[PDB]
């Protein structure tokens, strides 16, 4: 399946670069998987006082039965890097909510590596609750700051990346479990640590 909107004013793809830091206001390669449920434009804005990719995002009332159907899926196609050393990726993410007060938003991790089918997900899906957020403290540009962490020796189906591990692509989605929210998302410093 491919999900075609028309394109509007967005930032260009630039090229590949981790980490990702986005200060170059190109999209350092990351582009909206074909399927991914969100199409809308992908921009370089300010987030906590530094260059971030961003896209917003309203998930339906109605939700889907499938829990990917309507979720960001952004990935960095042709990366083609390796863990090495590293026993994690991590990234700053950024909500800017317009509504958001219920259910939550899971965030997976995965990869696309060519000795393992083009396919390996991080087990450790990450959880934040939408009632959650009330009690945190914003960014003094109003922003709720995650730093999302995943441990790259927990990976499904029983794959394993090796410290040479040809990683193609990498991919992040965002996905809606019975929430309201809609807004503002932001993704900066994609690395491994
Ligand atoms: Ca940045």
């Amino acid at each position: 399946r491919a999900v075609v909107e028309a394109p509007v004013e967005h930032a260009p793809i630039g090229k590949a670069t981790l980490p990702s830091t986005f200060e170059d206001s190109t999209r350092q390669g990351w582009a909206w998987d074909a399927t991914s449920g969100v199409q809308s434009a992908l921009t370089i804005k300010d987030a906590n006082e530094s260059k971030a990719i961003s896209w917003e995002v309203k998930y339906p009332e109605v939700k889907p039965v499938d829990g990917w159907a309507s979720a960001p899926r952004i990935m960095l196609g042709n990366v083609n890097t390796t863990r090495g050393n590293n026993k994690y990726l991590t990234f700053d993410f950024y909500l800017k909510p317009t509504q958001a007060s219920k259910g939550s938003l899971t965030i997976s991790l995965a990869f696309a590596p060519p000795s393992l089918g083009f396919w390996a997900q991080a087990t450790g899906d990450v959880n934040i609750p939408l009632s959650s957020l009330s009690k945190m403290k914003k960014t003094t540009d109003g922003l709720y700051h995650f730093q999302v962490k995943y441990d790259l020796d927990k990976i499904n189906d029983g794959k394993v990346l090796t410290a040479n591990t040809v990683l193609r692509d990498i991919t992040i989605v965002v996905a809606d479990g019975n929430s309201d929210f809609a807004g503002t998302m932001y993704l900066d410093n994609i690395r491994f640590e």
